[PDB]
C-alpha cells in the first residue's frame, strides 16, 4: 500500500485489529455472526410474543409445531400492535446502519488484507500464529519501501492508543464521577461499558465535539481566561446527549433484559457457580491500565492476576452467609432426598402435580448454595497471596501492604474485581443511570473538564496532540 | 466487666468460642438454626412416617396436596401409636431442655459480647476479621484496667484447654480402649464422637466425678495404697452411665439413621466421589494434637495437610477394586448406551415400566465406579510425599521414614485420614458399641485411669489442676 | 522352580507380566472380564438384533419385559438368518479358541506364581507392593539356588524386549510405513493398534518368518549377495497375509463399530470433553520409546509428560473453531433457555411431540461447544513449557528449540499427542486401511527389510539375536 496516506490513525488501528481478530476472513466471518446474534435475538423474540399460541403448548398427542401459527398469521398479529412495530423499526433502522457500517469495513480492512500480504509479505495463515512485535516490527523497518521519517516503536503507540490514554488521565483524576454513595450499600462504583461511550461521544466524536479531526484538537481549548463561555458549551452539549441517552432509554432497556435471558438464563440451571466466578471490571481495567498499553497487554497480565486474585477473595466469604448457605441447603436438600427415594421407589409419583419442578427448583436451589459454601479444607491462604497480584496487576492503593485481611482490603477490591452476577445487574441498569449521571453527574465537572484538555495536551511532532501524561 | 469474676475457665472459654463462631448474632443465628434443625428432623419424619397417604400418591391428575391429610386427622392418627408418643414425648422433653440451656447462654454470651465492647474496644463488625493474636492480646494488656496478677498468655491456654490435654494423654497412653480386632477387618480403629462425649462425662463433668468444680479435683485422687476402694467407685459408676447408653441406646440409633438420610442420601445421587473422598478422622484429631494447642491451630495444620493426603491415598488403590470398578463400568454403561441411544430415537420408551428407574440406576452405578477407577495418568507421586505431611502434621509412628509404599503405612494412615462413608458408617453403629465398650471394655482399664490421675496432674500456682504433660 | 528351563524369553516375560498384573489372582479374575467382556458383546448385540420387538417398545401400560421374545422364539428367529449364524459361528471359534489359550495360561502362569513363592519368598499379598527393583533384584542374586553364570541385569532386559527394541528400530528409520499424504488434510500418520500386531506377524511369529525359535533367527538372513530371492519370500508373504486381513475385514469392522459404541457412546452424553483430551499415540509410544526400556518404565514419564503437554495443545486451539464455538453456544443455549424457562413455568411442555429430545440435543451441543471454547482468562503460558515436555519425554525433532509457537510445532506434536477421539476414528478405519497398506505400501520395502535384519543384527553370547541399536 501506497504513498502517504491520509489517516495514520485510522490505518493503525486497523492494523491492530486485524491482527488481533486474527486474519481478514476470521474477522469477516466474525462480525457476520454478531449481524447474525442481533438478528437472531429480535426476530426470535418477536416471534415468541406474537405467534406461538401457548394454550394449545401448555393446556391443549400435540406436536411442537401445532403451537405455532401459519404464516399468513404470523404477519399478520404482529401488525395490530403499534408498540411492536415501533420496536421492529427503530431496530430495523439501527440494523441496517449497522449492515452499511459493515459494508464499508471490507473495502477497508481488504486494502489492510493487502498491506500484510503485499508489503510485509505475512500469509493469512501465518498471521495467527505471529505475535504483535512479528506485526510491528514489519512496519518499522520497511518504511524504506513505503513511506506511510524514522517514526519511533512508540509514535505507533501514540496513533493507535491516543483516546485510551485520556480515559485513563480521566478515571485516575475523577474528572468523571464514576462512585456514588447510596444508603444500603455504602460507596457503590459504576462505570458501566454503555457509560464508557458515551464518555468518548461528549469528547472525542463529531464536529461539534473537541478533536475537529482524529489526529487535532480545536485551538479553542489552548487560549486562557479559564473560557468559561467554552465550558459553557461542553455543558449543555452533555444535555442533549444526555436527553438522548433518556428518549433511546426504553429501547436499550428492552435490548439489555433480551440478551440477559438469551445468553445466561441457561446457565443458571446447569451451574451457578459460573455467575459467582469474578471478572475484571471495566473500572478496574482502566485503573490497572498503563500509558501506551496496548489491549492485548493489559489481558495478558489481568489472565495472570485471575488466578490469585480469584481465591483471595474466596477466602473473605462472609459467616452470615455461608451459614445461611449451610442450614438452607439442609432443608432444601431433605426434601429432595425424600421425592429422590420416592421415585427411584415407584417412579409414577412424576407425573402427580408439581413434582417434577419441585425436583428442578431445588436441585437449583442446593446447587446455588453449595457454590456459597466454601472449601471446609480450603487453606487459609495467608492473605499475603497480595503480593501476589501486586506482581501480575501493577497498581495497589497503598492501604493494603499490611492491613490485607481487613473489610477496607475486601470492599476496595470488589470494585476492580467484581462479580459475574454484578456486572450483569449494572448491564440491566445502564440504560436507567446513565441519563440521570450526564446531565446531573457530569454537567457540573464540565469547568475542570475543560480546563484538564488546556493543561495536559501535549504536540509531539510527529503524531500530534497527546496526552501529557502518556 | 467486672471485678473478680467466679470462673476463669467458662469465661475464657466463651471469650474464645464467641470469637470462632464469628460475632454474638452470627452465633445467635447459628444456633436457632440446630434448634430448627433438630425440630424440623422430628416433625418432617413425623409427618411422612403418619399423615401422608401413599396409595394415592403412589397408584391413586392428582395433586401433591391430595396426598396430605387434614389437620384434624393429621393430629388424630398420631395418638394411636404409643410408640411414636413416646419417641416425641422424649424427643420434646430432650429438645425444651435444649431450649432452656440455649436461652441461657443468651444471658451468658450477651455478658461477653459486653466485653469485646466496653473492655476490648472491638465491635461485631471488626470481630469476623480479627486473628485470636487480636482478641488475645487485648485481654493481656489491659488487666490493669479489669482483674478478671500479670498472669501469662500461657495461663489463658490452661484454661480454655484443661479438659482437652487430658484427652490427649488419655489417648496417647491407650488408657481409652479405641482398637478392637475383630475377624475379617484386622485391627479396626474406634473413638467416634458420641464416645469421646461419654470419656468426659465418666471423669470431668458432675459432682460424683473428679474435679468437685471445674478447674480442682478433688483430695481423694491423690492419696496412695494405690487405693482399689477409690478404683472401684469407678468401676461401678462405669456401668450406671453405661446402662444409661444401654437402654438409651434405640432412641439414638433412631436419630442418628434419620440424620444420615436427610443430609447425605440426596448426594449419593449427584455425587457419590464425594463420599468417597477422606477427612480426618476424631482418632487422628486426638493424635495429631499437641499440648495446649487451640482448636482453630490444629484445623490450620489439618487443611494444609488435607491436599497431600487426600492424594496419598489415591495412589494405594487396590487392584483387585479397580479391575472390578472399570468391567462393572463397561456392564452397566453399555445397558446404558442402549438405552440412552434408545430414548433419543423414539422418547417413548420412557413411560415404559422400569426404564426410567433403569437409567436413574444405572446412571449412578457408572458414576460410584468412576470413583473407584483412578486417573489413568495419575503421576504415581513418589511415595515420599510423606514427607510433606509429616510437614503439616507433626506425627508419624516411625516406621515410615523409609517403608511409605508398603500396606503397613497404607493401613495405619487411614486409621488417621480415613474415608467419609466409613465416618457415616462408625456414626450409625455408635449408638450400638457404646455401652457395650464402656461396661465390657473400659471398667478393666479403671484401675489404670484411677493411678493416671494420681502421677500426672501438676498444680500450677495461676491456674490449678493441670495435665502434668501439657 | 527347577534346573534349567527350556525358553529364558517366554519365561521373564511372565515373570514380568505377573508382577504388572498385580499377582496371580488379580490377572486370573482380570483375564476372565475379557472373556466375558467378548461374550458381553457379542450376545447382548445379538440378542438386540434378533430378539427385541420395537413396535411394543416404541408405538405399542407396557412393561420392559413384555418387549422381550420368549426362549422358543429368541432361540428360533435368529437362525433363519444365515449372516447372523456365520457371524456367531466364527465368533464362537474365536471365542473358543481364546478360552483353551486361557486355560493353558493358567497352568503356566501357576508355575511362576509358585516361582515368587518357593523360590523368591514374595507371596501375593506383597506382590503389588514391590516394584520391579524388588523383584528382579530377588532373581538376580538368588540364581546360585536356581539355575535358570552371573548372568547381567542387563540380560534379562533383551530377553523381556528382545521384540520390542526392533519395532523400536523399524520406527525411527521408516522402514514401516506409517505416514501418507492425503488430499484435505496434508501428511497423516497411521500406525494404529491392529497394524503393529500385523508387523511382528510378518516378522517374528510362525515357522515361516524369520526367528525358527522365540531367541534366534535364522541362517538364511546373514549371507550376502542381497538375495532377492530371499526377499522375495517374505514379498509375497506380505501377500498371503494382507490377503487374509481383507477377507477378515468385514469382521473386524463389525467389532470395532459394536466395542465403540458400548463404551464410548454414554460419555458422549455426560462429558464430550473427555473425549476432547488427549492420549499418547502409539506411533508417540514407539517414537518416545528407548532401547530396552520396559513398558512400565515408558509410561512413568508418558504420565509425568501428560499435565504439560495438555495445556501445550490448548493454548493453540484455532481462531476460527473458538468463533464458530461460541456462536454456536449462543443459538443453542438461547432455545434451551426458552424451553428451560417455559418448562419451569408450567411442566406441560413436557410430553409435547420433540421438546424433551430437544432438550437432551440441544443440552449436549451446549455442552459440547463450552469445551471447544477455551478458558477466558488462560494465561497464555510462554511456549517453552515445551522444555519442561523434553524433561519428561525425551525426544524432540530439533526444529522446536526456538519455534515453539508455530503450526510446524503443533501439527508434528499432534502427531505424538493425538486426540483421544482421533485414536478412537483411527480404530474404526483400522480393519478398512490396514490390508490395503500391507500389500500396496509395506511390499515395496521388502528389500530394505531384509537388508536391515543382515546388516544390524548382534549375537550377544548369553541372550542371542538381539537388535544392534538396543
Ligand atoms: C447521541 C445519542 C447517544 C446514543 C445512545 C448510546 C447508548 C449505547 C447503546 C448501543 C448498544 C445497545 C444497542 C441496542 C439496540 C436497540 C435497538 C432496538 C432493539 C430492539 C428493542 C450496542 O449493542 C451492543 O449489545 C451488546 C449485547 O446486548 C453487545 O454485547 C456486549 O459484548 C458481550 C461479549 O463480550 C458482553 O457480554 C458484553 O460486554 C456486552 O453485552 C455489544 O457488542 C453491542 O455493541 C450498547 O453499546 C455498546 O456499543 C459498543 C460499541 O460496539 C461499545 O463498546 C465500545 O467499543 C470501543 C468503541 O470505541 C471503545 O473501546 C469503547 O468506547 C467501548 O468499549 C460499548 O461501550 C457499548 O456502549
Ligand atoms: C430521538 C433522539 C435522536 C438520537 C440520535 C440517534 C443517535 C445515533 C448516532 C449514531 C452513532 C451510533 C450510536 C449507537 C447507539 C444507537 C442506540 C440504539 C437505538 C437505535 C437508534 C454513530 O457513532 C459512531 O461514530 C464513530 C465516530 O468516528 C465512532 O468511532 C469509531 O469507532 C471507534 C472504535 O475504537 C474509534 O475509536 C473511532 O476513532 C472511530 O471513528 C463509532 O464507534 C460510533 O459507533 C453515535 O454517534
Ligand atoms: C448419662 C447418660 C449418657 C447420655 C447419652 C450420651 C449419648 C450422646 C447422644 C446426644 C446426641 C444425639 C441426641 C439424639 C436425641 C434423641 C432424642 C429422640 C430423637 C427422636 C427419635 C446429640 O445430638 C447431636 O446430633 C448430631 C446429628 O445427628 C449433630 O451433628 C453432628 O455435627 C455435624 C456437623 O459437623 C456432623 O455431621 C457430625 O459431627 C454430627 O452428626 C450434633 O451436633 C448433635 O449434638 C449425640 O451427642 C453429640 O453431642 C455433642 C454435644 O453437642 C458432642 O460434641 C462434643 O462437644 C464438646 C462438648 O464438650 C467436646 O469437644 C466433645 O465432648 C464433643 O465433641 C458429641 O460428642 C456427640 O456426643
Ligand atoms: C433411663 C436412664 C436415665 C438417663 C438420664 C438422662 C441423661 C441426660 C443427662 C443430661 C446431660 C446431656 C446428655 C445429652 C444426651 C441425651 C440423650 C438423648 C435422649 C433424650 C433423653 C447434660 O450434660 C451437660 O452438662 C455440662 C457439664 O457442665 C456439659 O459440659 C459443658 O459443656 C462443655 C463444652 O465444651 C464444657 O467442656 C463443660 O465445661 C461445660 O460445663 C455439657 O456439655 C453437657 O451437655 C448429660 O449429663
Ligand atoms: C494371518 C491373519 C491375520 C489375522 C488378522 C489380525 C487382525 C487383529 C484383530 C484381532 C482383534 C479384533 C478381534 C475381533 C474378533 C472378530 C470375531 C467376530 C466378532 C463378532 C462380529 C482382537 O480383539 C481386541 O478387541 C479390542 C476391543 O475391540 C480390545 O480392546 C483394546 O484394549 C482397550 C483397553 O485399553 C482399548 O480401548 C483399545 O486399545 C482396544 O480396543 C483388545 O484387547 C482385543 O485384543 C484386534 O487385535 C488386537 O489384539 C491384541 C492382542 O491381544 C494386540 O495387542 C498386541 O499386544 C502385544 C502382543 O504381542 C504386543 O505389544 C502388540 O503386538 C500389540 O499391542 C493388538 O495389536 C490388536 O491387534
Ligand atoms: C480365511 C483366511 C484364513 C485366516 C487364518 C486365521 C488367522 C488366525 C491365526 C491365529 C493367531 C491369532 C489371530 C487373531 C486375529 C483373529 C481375527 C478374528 C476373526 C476370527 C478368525 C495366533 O497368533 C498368536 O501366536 C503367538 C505366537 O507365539 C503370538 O505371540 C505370543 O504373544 C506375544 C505377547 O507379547 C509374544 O510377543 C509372543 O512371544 C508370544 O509367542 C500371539 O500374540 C498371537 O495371538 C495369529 O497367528
Amino acid at each position: 500500500p501506497w504513498h502517504h496516506i491520509e489517516n495514520l490513525d485510522l490505518f493503525f488501528s486497523r492494523v491492530y485489529n486485524l491482527h488481533q481478530k486474527n486474519g481478514f476472513t476470521c474477522m469477516l466471518i466474525g462480525e457476520i455472526f454478531e449481524l447474525m446474534q442481533f438478528l437472531f435475538v429480535v426476530a426470535f423474540t418477536t416471534f415468541l410474543v406474537s405467534c406461538v399460541d401457548y394454550d394449545i403448548l401448555f393446556a391443549n398427542k400435540v406436536t411442537l409445531p401445532d403451537a405455532f401459527l401459519p404464516a399468513q398469521v404470523c404477519s399478520a398479529r404482529i401488525q395490530e400492535n403499534g408498540s411492536l412495530i415501533t420496536i421492529l423499526v427503530i431496530a430495523g433502522v439501527f440494523w441496517i446502519h449497522r449492515l452499511i457500517k459493515f459494508i464499508y469495513n471490507i473495502c477497508c480492512y481488504w486494502e489492510i488484507h493487502s498491506f500484510y500480504l503485499h508489503a510485509l509479505r505475512i500469509p493469512m495463515s501465518a498471521l495467527p500464529y505471529c505475535t504483535w512485535q512479528e506485526v510491528q516490527a514489519r512496519i518499522v523497518q520497511t518504511q524504506k519501501e513505503h513511506q506511510i521519517r524514522e517514526l519511533t516503536e512508540l509514535d505507533i503507540y501514540h496513533r493507535i492508543l491516543r483516546f485510551q490514554n485520556y480515559m485513563v488521565a480521566l478515571v485516575n483524576k475523577s474528572l468523571l464521577p464514576l462512585r456514588f454513595r447510596l444508603p444500603g450499600l455504602g460507596e457503590a462504583v459504576f462505570f458501566t461499558r454503555g457509560l464508557k461511550y458515551n464518555f468518548e461521544l461528549i469528547l472525542f466524536w463529531g464536529p461539534g465535539s473537541l478533536f475537529l479531526n482524529e489526529w487535532s484538537l480545536k485551538a479553542e481549548y489552548k487560549r486562557g481566561g479559564q473560557r468559561l463561555e467554552l465550558a459553557q458549551r461542553l455543558s449543555n452539549r452533555i444535555l442533549w446527549i444526555g436527553i438522548a441517552n433518556f428518549l433511546l432509554c426504553p429501547l436499550i432497556l428492552i435490548w439489555q433484559i433480551l440478551y440477559a435471558f438469551f445468553s445466561y438464563a441457561e446457565v443458571l440451571k446447569r451451574e451457578p457457580g459460573a455467575l459467582g466466578a469474578r471478572c475484571w471490571s471495566l473500572y478496574g481495567r482502566c485503573y490497572l491500565r498503563h500509558f501506551n498499553e496496548l489491549e492485548h497487554e493489559l489481558q495478558s497480565r489481568l489472565n495472570r492476576g485471575y488466578k490469585p486474585a480469584s481465591k483471595y477473595m474466596n477466602c473473605f466469604l462472609s459467616p452470615l452467609l455461608t451459614l445461611l448457605a449451610k442450614n438452607g441447603a439442609f432443608f432444601a436438600g431433605s426434601i429432595l432426598a425424600v421425592l429422590i427415594a420416592l421415585t427411584i421407589y415407584d417412579e409414577d409419583v412424576l407425573a402427580v402435580e408439581h413434582v417434577l419442578t419441585t425436583v428442578t427448583l431445588l436441585g437449583v436451589t442446593v446447587t446455588v448454595c453449595r457454590s456459597f459454601i466454601p472449601d471446609q479444607h480450603m487453606v487459609f491462604c495467608p492473605e499475603q497471596l497480595l503480593r501476589v497480584i501486586l506482581a501480575h496487576i501493577h497498581y495497589m492503593p497503598d492501604h493494603w501492604q499490611g492491613n490485607a485481611h481487613r473489610s477496607q482490603t475486601r470492599d476496595e477490591f470488589a470494585q476492580l474485581f467484581q462479580y459475574k452476577a454484578v456486572f450483569i445487574l449494572e448491564e440491566l441498569l445502564s440504560p436507567i443511570v446513565t441519563p440521570l449521571i450526564l446531565i446531573f453527574c457530569l454537567r457540573p465537572r464540565a469547568l475542570e473538564i475543560i480546563d484538564f484538555f488546556r493543561n495536559f495536551t501535549v504536540e509531539v511532532v510527529g503524531v500530534g496532540d497527546t496526552c501529557s501524561f502518556a
